[PDB]
């Protein structure tokens, strides 16, 4: 861990965290992205 160089050990290490983050990333743009619908239409409109 801790490393990036031309190691096959960092090749996992680096293609693991990369699945993670990228993952989790997507995660919650999509599952988030309901919750701002929720936001944005939490109160009525006011043009006045």
């Amino acid at each position: 861990m801790n490393i990036t160089s031309q190691m096959n050990k960092t090749i996992i290490g680096v293609s693991v965290l990369s699945v993670l983050v990228v993952s989790v990333v997507a995660v919650l743009v999509y599952k988030f992205y309901f919750h701002l619908m929720l936001l944005a239409g939490c109160i009525k409109y006011g043009r006045g």
